[PDB]
């Protein structure tokens, strides 16, 4: 498949990754830069993020889903369903609303595209209607992360996809903070893209810290594999 070849071909080895985020949550402004690498053959991503403005005013686990689905491992038998890669190098827009249960919401807009050999994720985030002393602005979420399926369907009319999933963030008291994700992606270029049958991505994410790093930061390791089409 001379299409599967093209995007495939852009992702067959280790690819450098840059991430930039500009954020405002209830007027608390912040910026984050991230670097690392993706290896889509194994569904593997290794990333480190730095708050460049000082203290991050929301919990790092809240930004995991915002901070690269083109690095998912699609089984050979499902390569016709990989929208993300098909959209490259010109890229795609990823928009979300993230509804924190009994709290505020993030709205994000990201452009994911190649800049030379580097895969870049540029993000604008706005959060509103958060509680002062709630789980997010009150920093009550644990520094950990649960494994999660992400469900993908075609959105024929935006020539793209829609994505939906729930994340449960562990709260320091032993309870959980639901973060209900609604997502849409659309290609940036006018070139043909793959429009998938319904399927899911399985994600596992591990969070850590760099023992030499004194700035507020997060180290993220993610494994991601497409399935649900046997």
């Amino acid at each position: 498949d001379p299409m599967v070849s093209k995007g495939e071909e852009l992702f067959t080895g280790v690819v450098p990754i840059l991430v930039e985020l500009d954020g405002d949550v209830n007027g608390h402004k912040f910026s984050v830069s991230g670097e690392g690498e993706g290896d889509a053959t194994y569904g593997k991503l290794t990333l480190k993020f730095i708050c460049t403005t000082g203290k991050l005013p929301v919990p790092w686990p809240t930004l995991v889903t915002t901070f690269l689905m083109c690095f998912a491992r699609y089984p050979d038998h499902m390569k016709q369903h990989d929208f993300f890669k098909s959209a490259m190098p010109e890229g795609y827009v990823q928009e979300r609303t993230i509804f924190f249960k009994d709290d505020g919401n993030y709205k994000t807009r990201a452009e994911v595209k190649f800049e030379g050999d580097t895969l870049v994720n540029r993000i604008e985030l706005k959060g509103i209607d958060f509680k002062e002393d709630g789980n997010i602005l009150g920093h009550k979420l644990e520094y950990n992360y649960n494994s999660h399926n992400v469900y993908i369907m075609a959105d024929k009319q935006k020539n793209g996809i829609k994505v939906n999933f729930k994340i449960r963030h562990n709260i320091e008291d032993g309870s959980v903070q639901l973060a209900d994700h609604y997502q849409q992606n659309t290609p940036i270029g006018d070139g043909p893209v793959l429009l998938p049958d319904n399927h899911y991505l399985s994600y596992q994410s591990a969070l850590s810290k760099d023992p030499n790093e004194k700035r507020d930061h997060m180290v993220l390791l993610e494994f991601v594999t497409a399935a649900g089409i046997t």
